[PDB]
């Protein structure tokens, strides 16, 4: 028993991580097959990143201008492009540590894990969830951009994010491996502003599953409501609105506790409303909301890969 | 910036992860060189781990009894020796991904990363603190005995837990590498209670100085207390007394931020006595003691 806020192992993502450098400007980067993949902004001088014309600034740059390390061993890069805001570096090395891979854009709410790293080097592992604003409560420093965030399913590695900046309320912002920023921010040296956050509806519902798992049920009431209702109510309270994915991804555990999806959704209504009565749910008096119901399933089931 | 609660990269360990089975009974073990090591109650049936005689019972083994499996692989047991509540399995092949490793015991209050596995499959890795009663706040299921806790530094892995038993109450217990128990707990299928779990005092100030460099100062106050006098305060709410060793090791936290020890325990002293009324730290509703002084100057430093 017990539930913690569990990462993926990070091993198959370990061997891909490698160091990029322009001139002085070094971050992380991904090695798969014979492709590194990094944030564009690694082409850039410190003063460069304040306006930069990106098209402007690679076109200057020639492949013996990239330095690729694994570890202290450098892979020659030959050949490179622009994809949004990644740069894409194909090197004379297949990486033999490439697992199985693909390239997946995340929702909010979505969790995965991040591989923090440092000059190639990865230095720790966690689970983030995107938030509603696009935004992550990571831990990023000086050089942890290029560092990539995973979800592992079997025998595959699905790369879903790529950390580019820092805002200054202290969350972190970034792209998918495609170089699409999530949400409305920029690869440039400016104070961006995130829009307002709200909680993970599907989240908390899947937390309350996990609650009732574990014998923990008190909250559950006799009400039920439709999905526009509940959506309506849910934004008064700086909730996240249901999608229909988010009533079936939920399917396994309101059938593992016979507990309909819309009746859940009744007791977090009643939850928000009238509060907790000095009560908690899991031992916790916050209602919890950076697990998935994916992250209930795999941690009560056991799930390995 | 920001902190989060974060384990070591846990690829080293992966590669050392390994299914033992004996009879009826399987969990994980760890292959270092040409040695496995797993919890030794997979010798034991449902009525031996009533009250198993270990000693007993392992001399009635033979080599062939153990199926080890290391993925598709099978390796070919070829000795068995136990120490403690270790089962130690020679095996005739040595496993080329043995990292630089060393065995050692944590001291409580000190944290650790726990690789999580099934049936010597890798499932996740979180991080974990070894609490003043010897137990571990996991979360191990059915089939997680011989998943190992570990810390990294640079090259060399140091095991410092294997996981055997889950507590009545939800937490964990397990041993070192050498198959001594942490804490008054015994591998026997019995429903054991552990001693009175305090909160780790130090770990909490290093919390708090995590938050204050994350912006975090509604908690602070103008006022300072000796170092006795929190420590008085600090056993009545159940806190491990606060040593002129801990007081030094958060100064780098404490000339960082400008806040003394003495201030941010005049600071936890006022949250022990008027609680946190409806505001969080750290987005944490509790005072968090699971984060070292070293977890938080080696995220906060820059
Ligand atoms: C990368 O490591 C650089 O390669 C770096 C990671 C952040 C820095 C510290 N912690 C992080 O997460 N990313 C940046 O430095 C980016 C630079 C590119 C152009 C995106 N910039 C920021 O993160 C940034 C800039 C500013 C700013 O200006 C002025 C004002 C306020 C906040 C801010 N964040
Ligand atoms: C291992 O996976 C078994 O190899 C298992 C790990 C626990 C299972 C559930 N969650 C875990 O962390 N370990 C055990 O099952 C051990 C068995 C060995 C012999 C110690 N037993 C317990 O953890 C246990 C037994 C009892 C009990 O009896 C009766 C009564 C109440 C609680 C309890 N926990
Ligand atoms: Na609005
Ligand atoms: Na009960
Ligand atoms: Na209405
Ligand atoms: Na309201
Ligand atoms: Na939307
Ligand atoms: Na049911
Ligand atoms: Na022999
Ligand atoms: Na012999």
């Amino acid at each position: 028993s017990g539930f913690r806020k569990m990462a993926f192992p990070s091993g198959k993502v370990e061997g891909c991580m490698v160091q990029v450098t322009c001139g002085t400007t070094t971050l992380n980067g991904l090695w798969l097959d014979d492709v590194v993949y990094c944030p564009r902004h690694v082409i850039c001088t410190s003063e460069d990143m304040l306006n930069p014309n990106y098209e402007d600034l690679l076109i200057r740059k020639s492949n013996h201008n990239f330095l690729v390390q694994a570890g202290n061993v450098q892979l020659r890069v030959i050949g490179h492009s622009m994809q949004n805001c990644v740069l894409k570096l194909k090197v004379d090395t297949a990486n033999p540590k490439t697992p199985k891979y693909k390239f997946v854009r995340i929702q909010p709410g979505q969790t995965f894990s991040v591989l923090a790293c440092y000059n190639g080097s990865p230095s720790g592992v966690y689970q983030c969830a995107m938030r509603p604003n696009f935004t992550i409560k990571g831990s990023f420093r000086n050089g942890s951009c290029g560092s990539v965030g995973f979800n592992i399913d079997y025998d595959c590695v699905s790369f879903c994010y790529m950390h580019h900046m820092e805002l200054p309320t202290g969350v972190h912002a970034g792209t998918d491996l495609e170089g699409n920023f999530y949400g409305p921010f920029v690869d440039r040296q400016t104070a961006q502003a995130a829009g307002t956050d709200t909680t993970i509806t599907v989240n908390v519902l899947a937390w309350l599953y996990a609650a009732v798992i574990n014998g923990d049920r008190w909250f559950l009431n006799r009400f039920t409501t439709t999905l526009n209702d509940f959506n309506l109510v849910a934004m008064k309270y700086n909730y996240e609105p249901l999608t229909q994915d988010h009533v079936d991804i939920l399917g396994p555990l309101s059938a593992q506790t016979g507990i309909a999806v819309l009746d859940m959704c009744a007791s977090l209504k009643e939850l928000l409303q009238n509060g907790m009565n000095g009560r908690t749910i899991l031992g916790s008096a916050l209602l919890e909301d950076e697990f998935t119901p994916f992250d209930v399933v795999r941690q009560c089931s056991g799930v390995t890969f």
